[PDB]
């Protein structure tokens, strides 16, 4: 029941039809981000964001996306609003002048009076020491601090256009009322030339990083990022989607291994978690978190230490389907569970589609795991799980 | 005997007039580096200049091109970068060429120069937030995806005559010279350019330390600390102090940590000191060394040394006497390296570049003078932290 279809100035327009419910989502991603940000000028494309503003709106390294929820026959107010933002941005400078100083502040409260958020900043800024997946989405003080009207402007134009947009459609609606509207709102809008944007790609191996930071945090904890691909940057899926079946190995579950072996079995850790995102533009991170078990008076040196002992043994030892498919399964069951949710389908729809990805993923994607083999599993731990892909942080308290 | 003016279309052109000898240095500073390329763009400051072809230099901060003249030449040279600026002139099939070139020099400078490849990512990480992380070459991926589009644009954008310098020294006059600047230069029409925007770092982005095997087989070691230079630096005599630190670690054959380390304790096999305090943004006061392996030493050892001698400047400052003894042969280094044209004047490019004074050149040997040993204490405590500090180990494979 999902439609593709694209204007003539090259926005893409994605509809999905649900008549469960009289409701129905717009969203509007556009493919600019902080990756594509320059330096001295960071932190652009979250104040651009900002400034043009249920609906909300959300700006990462990849993306910025609009969207609103909404009843079915309203939803014509709502594209002509969302193309009202295509067409012209209305940005007074006395209205600069006072968000820009929100925006500085945001930073403060949020980032540097925030421990973990400032040592996550500085991690991830030495994790990719090539990509534009270095900079800090909300930007730095240096740069908000420098930053103008003309500069918000300049990126507006650039990078807001028909050709660099997505719109996405899902609800009650039918894909021919749509695609009416679209032309009637959107269709007027013209096409823009873009700037070069290339997927950042990091390098392979790095070298081996490691961070000490001491912040005002209570607890000590334990930061490692592995450099790895992504379906945005791999030419074999399959050893991402062994990725993917690698942190829920790890981290997704009671019975999972970081809890049943470290938390629990040799309390090495007060906690342990896993993040990767296997749906970026460009390369990715593989990350662990471990705060130690404070009780027992671990190390953090200890915990590194723990967590190497495990990542080797997916080396080691490849394994069992046994354990693959529960936690496969689970995985599965979860991202079903997201399925319904008319705004999660649009959200994944418009997430890929500004990332190079085709949303016809989505339906293969329960199939692409299926295929991880637990040698996938093996082989990819083995190639990625190395020191010269490593930097690890130690967060220290003050 | 120095003049500056600048044209309607805002090149500005700087004469100094030496007569003794016939010969001219012209040189022409553009404000364009790899320090304001974007992500996944890196390498095309380099690449263009490759490009444009007596010689040439791309840095984070600026292009140069230069040559060394008998004065009757000067105006065909004049005529040739004129001719550069206003014309870029980038045939596709040459591009293609070129481009492979330059990546190959990455691959043999960087990939098969241990050292260039391991200072390359000692650099990355001892710049977090600024743009001085990237590499002037570009990185390789970057190099893969460039297109001939990407060069003609960053040739319209930055390779302005308001974004200029013409650096003239020798036999000539201020008067021949704004005949002649007005004659090629004249017609090239002011361009608006983008923003540029110095690259400031984070002031203390915390301890960083690397590990890098690569294709070297002594180890050595490499000790950055994140600091202002003139560019950024609201106290310029922290920087000037800098300098002098710098002069009293490393100056001479006599300097403490050759005559402390090398011989002395005899830890090191060689100790360097590097800091360049022109820079458009912040700097990077730098420290490398290789262990004495004859006596077993380790980097670890080699560590602990460095950091007590940084630590004994710390402790208490040096006695006045050290610091004539070294500055002055500073100096005369120095001295010894303005006397030429070329050099002459490449210091003023090179300042104006990063948006200081010409008048500086004159300025400064004045301003070593005044910094105190105190300063050179309050210096060291401010910067010589952990919280500053990116090192490097690299080993062999």
């Amino acid at each position: 029941p999902t439609h593709e279809f694209s204007l003539d100035n090259g926005l893409k327009v994605i509809v999905r039809e649900d008549h469960r419910a009289p409701v129905v989502v717009s969203q509007l991603w556009y493919r600019i981000g902080s990756s594509y940000e320059t330096p001295g000028l960071t932190g652009l494309s979250h104040a651009l964001e900002h400034m043009m503003f249920e609906e909300n709106a959300f700006t990462t390294d990849d993306y910025t996306a609009y969207y609103q929820v909404l009843a079915r026959d309203r939803l014509p107010v709502a594209l002509e609003m969302e193309a009202d933002r295509m067409a012209h941005l209305s940005l007074p400078v006395d209205q600069f002048k006072s968000e820009i100083e929100v925006i500085k502040e945001e930073r403060r409260l949020r980032t540097d009076d925030n421990p973990n958020a400032l040592a996550f900043e500085r991690f991830k800024a030495a994790a990719y020491p090539a990509s534009g997946y270095h900079t800090p989405t909300i930007g730095w003080m240096a740069d908000l601090q420098r930053m103008t009207i003309d500069d918000l402007r300049h990126w507006y134009e650039s990078w807001y256009a028909p050709n660099n947009a997505t719109l996405v459609v899902v609800g009650d609606v039918t894909a021919d009322e749509v695609k009416t509207l679209a032309k009637r709102y959107f269709g007027e809008i013209p096409w823009r030339q873009l700037p070069p944007a290339r997927k950042p790609l990091e390098l392979a191996e790095p070298g081996e990083r490691r961070l000490k930071l001491y912040v005002r945090t209570q607890l000590p904890n334990l930061i490692m990022g592995f450099n790895v691909p992504s379906l945005g940057s791999s030419e074999n899926p399959r050893e991402v989607n062994a990725l993917r079946l690698i942190g829920a190995l790890l981290d997704g579950g009671y019975s999972a291994r970081l809890a049943s072996r470290l938390e629990r079995g040799e309390e090495l850790v007060a906690g342990a978690s896993t993040y990767y995102d296997a749906f970026n533009r460009g390369d990715s991170l593989f990350v662990l978190s471990a705060t130690p078990n404070v009780q027992k008076g671990k190390t953090l040196e200890q915990v590194e230490a723990g967590l190497w002992k495990q990542l080797d043994d997916l080396k080691q030892n490849p394994p069992s389907a046994a354990e693959i498919e529960r936690v496969r399964a689970q995985m599965i069951a979860g991202m079903v569970y997201e399925k319904d949710s008319i705004a999660a389908q649009a959200s994944s729809i418009g997430q890929l589609e500004s990332v190079g990805l085709s949303w016809k993923l989505i339906d293969q994607d329960l199939e692409a795991l299926k295929a991880v083999t637990p040698d996938d599993i093996q082989k990819a731990a083995r190639t990625y799980f190395t020191p010269s892909r490593l930097t690890l942080a130690q967060v220290l308290p003050v």
